[PDB]
């Protein structure tokens, strides 16, 4: 119709905290937060693609794989990931549907399975960098800080396998929930795709799916607003440009809030259109242009 | 854009004494597209949906490993994650296959809730049975497909569609507030349900047997060929079916409720029942 599209990328985090159980249940109260903080956005009349993470989900049902003879096969990373589409997919729909209902929008949402391409020649196969699973100390498990994690490969994303649907879905106005934990990990070769084990990273997969798309907006929904430096002579972002921050995210100065820079970094390079990273409460907000860390064409 | 639409549903053995591991069933499946794609060529728009049993079943097991410092998850939600696992199954299979005819293009796996009535019978006669045999839970009446707008819009764009994998995690509404309910809903019904909602063409159950016998190694035998509605609920009727009983009741009340063909065939023959060269071809009058 007439509405902007904005692509959203919901943190792993925004459905099981790093100190919370991982029920269910859990999971999905978490979730019908969520539903409610986007349902504004579809509200204002925008058109909404939502993607999400991944960390918690796909390295739970792993896990779960490895006991693995209670009469059961082991399923490999990438299948692991179908998984968590169907999963995550399952409860974003269910809410997003909810929301819509209880506002009395009888309406319409899917959940696309997405495959993700990439280089199986990446490098990051042998190197297994992120983090995966629950939190404990003590393949590899890893720092992290708060709590040694599983790590797996974590490759570039190259090519959404189905944006043509995803496209002609936004075309008619539907409200598409895709990519989440940023695409199975596939890779072409030779006219057949097949899966590689790995997690490609929620931000660069939504990244690349936001230039594919040709979208008037990229938002990394978090749970922290911008990123800072705490110390006495502190910066955080609003609105800057394209010159600033490519500058200043090579001063060295972005754990956590770093490839999430870099993803939003790339849309705005690319396409001349505003980024957004900022807390999840805040999403509406960001659009209006009254807070959050807008990253600007310059 | 000119194809009439065809809504089909695969068997068990579409993606399987076999068991299980996964690249055995990437290949039962890479083989069940390969066919589904003579059928696109042929010009038909195609709905693809399926079952969860094993896939479902197996993924359900594993939650029962309940302490790895992981948490067991219901039984709608290992729902859930049969249709990323299947669906992705599919999904990768058709894309291939399309790649190879050199046709690349468009196949999607949405995600399918189905709305159940949380009274159903069913919820107290777990009679289906899923991973002598025998988990069996379950397994009551799907009323509504809550993401059918969008299938019927994925379908008016020619798209090819992937959907109600598992027949769709069991769901119930109330208060308009949507949930899951721990159950698993026929294949079959579910799929006919979608078919004659979306209104479509056609609906096709392929198992592996190419066409319905009654009174089975015992000619008097009937496989049956291209019957008539008013024949075969009066067959049904007199158990000549009670295993190819819920394929024969999904049938009916879709031809039942739009006038229109169904069919029973093995997936390797669908396109000949598509074009009246075998199958159980069940027609009105």
């Amino acid at each position: 119709s007439a509405g902007k599209t904005v692509v959203i990328a919901l943190g792993g985090n925004a459905m099981l905290q790093a100190k919370e159980k991982g029920d269910y249940d859990t999971q999905r109260k978490n979730v019908e937060i969520a539903a409610s903080e986007i349902y504004k956005i579809h509200k204002a009349g925008y058109k909404v693609v939502l993607t999400s993470g991944n960390g918690p989900q796909v390295g739970a049902i792993k896990l779960q794989n490895q006991a693995a003879a209670g009469v059961s096969p082991e399923m490999p990373l990438h299948v692991c990931g179908a998984m968590s589409q169907g999963f995550i997919g399952y409860m974003m729909s269910q809410a997003m549907d909810n929301v819509f209902c209880a506002n009395n929008e009888p309406a319409n949402c899917v959940t696309c399975v997405t495959q993700t391409l990439v280089d199986p020649k990446d490098q990051a196969f042998t190197n297994p960098t992120k983090p995966v699973g629950r939190f404990y100390t003590e393949i590899l498990r890893e720092d992290a800080g708060r709590g040694w994690r599983v790590v797996v490969p974590s490759p570039r994303p190259l090519e959404i396998v189905e944006y043509g649907v995803i496209k002609t879905l936004i075309d008619n106005n539907v409200l598409v929930i895709c990519t989440n934990g940023g695409g199975i990990p596939c890779k072409r070769e030779n006219k057949v795709i097949s899966g590689v084990d790995a997690v490609i990273d929620k931000d660069l997969a939504t990244s690349l799916l936001a230039k594919t798309l040709n979208s008037d907006y990229l938002m990394i929904l978090t749970d922290v607003l911008n990123a800072c430096i705490k110390k006495p002579d502190e910066r955080k972002l609003e609105e800057i440009k394209l010159s600033e921050i490519l500058a200043l995210e090579k001063d060295g100065h972005f754990g956590s809030m770093g490839p999430k820079v870099r993803a939003a970094i790339e849309f705005t390079q690319a396409t001349g259109k505003m980024s957004i990273i900022t807390s999840l409460s805040t999403a509406v907000d960001a659009l209006n242009g009254k807070c959050g860390t807008r990253i600007i064409k310059d």
